[PDB]
């Protein structure tokens, strides 16, 4: 029971993969190889993106920068402002949006049904401008402030205060996580809260390869480097291709169920190489992945419909 | 932890609308009528469908109807096939869809996403052939078996044994249960449930304007026009922040009616109603923004 749709998120679901797992079963040719699917999709707005905008907005709050009506600034387009949109909607505030006038309208789509306003910075100008934008709108307004989800240690917070525990406490057998690497909250806040707690556990990146696009999934250029981003948490980073990440997002539906979003895909990916790896090693597994949110959203860029190929060039 | 995603189902939250509900608090005015929405859109396909549909096969195997190697055929392709193409699959059963050949694309491929194997029935017929259609082709095989959501009890058992207990475990003051009258398992499984456990319990139904159903249940109906239930659902994602289905905008159309009533007559209310799905699946419509007349038209 909740009085508040802002409570009703985190302690999500670890669901095992019995079918898509390497190994799901202990035998005569070795010891199991399982993948656990942590449920980011059960949360307010559909993504594990609640976990950050609140906290984000919390501690704002805490931390006295935040007064009643206050407009939030925030440098980004799809699920991050989705999740602030509803976050803000809930505590009285209002959300201004700033994205690259050339982002993708499927990062779009719902944000003023949220309630948020968008501004649209110059497309040359990309993510440093996007940001730089909100950054100096800001500064017009004592009620203006910017979050800015690539910085606040609150974005990583969420995480190893939530996603970390949870799955300590789902799966102390952990030998793997592994998640996707955009802001890098999920897998800097998670991956030291498991690496201090768990022994040899190790904390797997996947991300798009450089070259490809993909851009209803990507919040930012190929170049920048978020401040939270620590190179010494991370045991591999692992590149994924659009092909390989639209084909493993229709397996884990057609084989598990679970309909999640293009970067799960991606996700999913690494955590079968990963696993493949422990296979041929003869070594026991538990490899928990993220799965970030639902396949919904990306329908409508044809990518879980006809040919692999055609959903590469509708990436 | 859940070795199977089967498990992940029910268990939803309960929400308050805080800024929604006639009011909120007990005041000077007299006191709260509550609005609590439960969130059915959590389950593993993203609707309340996933209940039933897992509940109709479990019940289908305890009768002897089902056995390894099975085939479940289903005449339908919303979001009970969804339901059912994700549960057979994980049971370790095949699931063919009967639908017409006219089903539109999106239907049809997120059907084929979940691996359900689709068979074509003629246009012409509509539902009521693609229902004929899978009860001959159940015929032809002791393996091939087709499970009656509109008049399987299973489907009403899933909300006696699920959907109610969890009602009342979240909200034991529970004054008013309101939701969509479809199949009517529903209505017919919770409505039962609390009218055994909470005296005076009002079960209130929402519906278009113009079998499981029992006429005993329910206490009030409510129908619903287009704009109504279009303009509910956009007021529920701009004001609480839950992006919901349009059937959830004819629940809140009716949860309101049934507060506003309750606040006139000065009564305490704690009303829950359901939100089945998310608004995914109706956005295409147009319906969420802009012209009402012209979501009306869009349906
Ligand atoms: O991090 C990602 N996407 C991502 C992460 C990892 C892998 C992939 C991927 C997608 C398609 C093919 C290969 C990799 C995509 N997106 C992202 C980053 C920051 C954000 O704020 C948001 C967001 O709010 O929507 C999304
Ligand atoms: O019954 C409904 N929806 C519903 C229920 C109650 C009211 C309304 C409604 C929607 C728009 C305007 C007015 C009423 C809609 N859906 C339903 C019923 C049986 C089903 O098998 C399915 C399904 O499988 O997708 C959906
Ligand atoms: C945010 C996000 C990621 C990346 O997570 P970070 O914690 O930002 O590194 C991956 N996939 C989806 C869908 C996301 O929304
Ligand atoms: C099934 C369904 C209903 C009606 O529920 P019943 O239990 O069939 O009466 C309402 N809304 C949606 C979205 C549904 O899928
Ligand atoms: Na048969």
């Amino acid at each position: 029971r909740y009085d508040s749709l802002l409570q009703a998120l985190g302690n999500t679901p670890l669901v095992g993969l019995q079918r898509l797992s390497p190994r799901w079963d202990d035998g005569r040719d070795g010891p199991h190889v399982r993948l656990w699917a942590k449920l980011e999709d059960r949360n307010p707005t559909g993504s594990i993106k609640d976990r950050p905008a609140v906290r984000m907005i919390e501690q704002a709050e805490a931390d006295g920068l935040l007064r009643p009506g206050a407009t939030i600034l925030e440098p980004t387009s799809g699920n991050t402002g989705i999740s602030l949109a509803m976050a803000a909607r809930l505590k009285g505030y209002r959300l201004i949006c700033v994205m690259p006038e050339n982002t993708s309208v499927e990062r779009r789509q719902l944000l003023e049904l949220y309630g948020a306003q968008i501004i649209f910075s110059a497309a040359e100008g990309g993510s440093n401008t996007a940001v730089a934008t909100a950054k100096e709108l800001a500064a017009t307004n004592p009620s203006w402030v910017m979050l800015y989800q690539y910085g606040n240690p609150a974005n990583t917070d969420s995480h190893y205060c939530g996603t970390g525990p949870e799955l300590l406490a789902d799966l102390p057998e952990i030998t793997h996580f592994v998640a996707g690497l955009g802001t890098t909250g999920t897998l800097m806040g998670t991956g030291r809260f498991l690496r201090e707690h768990v022994a040899n556990v190790k904390i797997v990146a996947a991300e798009p390869r450089y070259g490809e696009g993909v851009y209803a999934l990507r919040n930012m250029d190929e170049g920048f480097v978020p401040e939270l981003y620590d190179p010494e948490i991370l045991t591999a980073r692992y590149s994924v291709g659009a092909v390989d990440a639209v084909r493993r997002t229709r397996e884990l539906v057609h084989t598990e169920g679970i309909f999640a979003g293009i970067s799960t895909g991606a996700v999913l990916h690494a955590a079968l190489g990963v696993g493949a790896g422990a296979l041929a090693a003869g070594e026991r597994a538990d490899i928990a992945l993220v799965v970030a949110d639902a396949g919904w959203k990306y329908l409508s860029t044809g990518a879980y419909a006809g040919s692999l190929d055609d959903a590469e060039t509708a990436l």
